[PDB]
């Protein structure tokens, strides 16, 4: 077959992550606090629990950048996380990092540790089509994220439908964070793309809003590896035995469960 603890128990891994609630945070605390240690999140126990199965040891580090990875337009580099690894300044990308086609031809993905897809994000209309036919109620995702590029790349007439609204009202459409989208959600009267894992997140945080309609499409988050790295189909396996006995789903309930609505 294929055995795998502690495969890797000589390496010490660099990891890159971004700041994204409840993925990736400082723990909040009152004496200074160092290292792995700073940090706390569903990527953070993720880490934890796949080094106890493969026995590396690692450093988390912020993405210098602090951006996930799009290529830019005009002289086609890469910038984020993505980046960060093809430079092979990383080894490891443990983020809520969408595997994308684009992003795929570049770097290499582990399987998904958590699936998901794009939805709406409103005040508490319910299709991407009853917006996408309609005028009145605003709507846009983060510009140059998966979500936007999702709909920039669609050949299916209802999306690419949507992207010719917010291409043509690019400036006024587009947020740059999920927290300004949410905010502009709460402002004005405006539907937000945003992906359900984070929507089901926000939902049961804040009572006045709502998920309209189900999953536009299905992605998926993946451990991000340099280009044919060798530690990456163990990863893989690592997290199907997470998931296998449910470690995953408890995580997920950990952060994400709570107050309600
Ligand atoms: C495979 O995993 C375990 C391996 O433990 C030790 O460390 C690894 C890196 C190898 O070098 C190996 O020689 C050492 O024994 C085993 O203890 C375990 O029985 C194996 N699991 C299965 C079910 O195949
Ligand atoms: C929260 C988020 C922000 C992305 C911001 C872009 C502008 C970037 O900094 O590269 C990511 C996380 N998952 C998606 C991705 O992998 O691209 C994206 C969120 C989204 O597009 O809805």
């Amino acid at each position: 077959p294929a055995n795998i603890t502690d495969s890797l128990s000589n390496r010490s891994l660099i990891v890159t992550t971004i700041l994204e609630e409840p993925y990736v945070l400082f723990k909040k605390s009152d004496k200074p606090l160092y290292g792995n240690d700073r940090f706390e999140g569903y990527c953070i126990d993720l880490l934890r629990e796949l080094s106890t199965i493969l026995g590396f040891t690692y450093e988390i580090r912020l993405v210098e950048d602090g951006k996930y990875g799009a290529q830019d337009d005009v002289n086609g580099q890469w910038n984020g996380m993505v980046r960060e690894l093809i430079d092979h300044k990383a080894d490891l990308a443990v983020a809520p990092l969408a595997i994308t086609y684009v992003r795929e031809k570049v770097i290499d993905f582990s399987k998904p540790f958590m699936t998901l897809g794009i939805s709406i994000l409103y005040r508490k209309i319910d299709s991407a089509d009853d917006l996408a036919k309609q005028t009145k109620i605003e709507y846009g995702a983060v510009e140059d994220g998966a979500t936007m590029t999702f709909f920039k790349k669609s050949k299916i007439s209802t999306y690419d439908k949507m992207w010719a609204f917010m291409s043509s009202r690019r400036q006024s459409v587009l947020v740059k964070s999920n927290e300004e989208g949410i905010q502009r959600v709460l402002t004005s009267d405006y539907a937000f793309l945003m992906e359900s894992t984070t929507i089901e997140f926000v939902t049961q945080r804040n009572c006045n809003l709502t998920q309209i309609g189900g999953l536009i499409d299905s992605k998926g988050y993946g451990v991000g590896t340099p280009m044919g790295s060798p530690y990456r189909d163990k990863i893989t396996i690592a997290i199907l035995q997470l998931q296998e006995e449910g470690k995953l789903h408890m995580m997920k309930e950990k952060w994400w469960r709570g107050n309600g609505c």
